[PDB]
Order: C-alpha cells, then structure tokens, then sequence
C-alpha cells in the first residue's frame, strides 16, 4: 500500500 491508502495498482 501507500500512506493511509495504496499507491498504484
């Protein structure tokens, strides 16, 4: 994932 959220795909 990313911060709080997910990067790419």
């Amino acid at each position: 994932c990313y911060i709080q959220n997910c990067p790419l795909g």
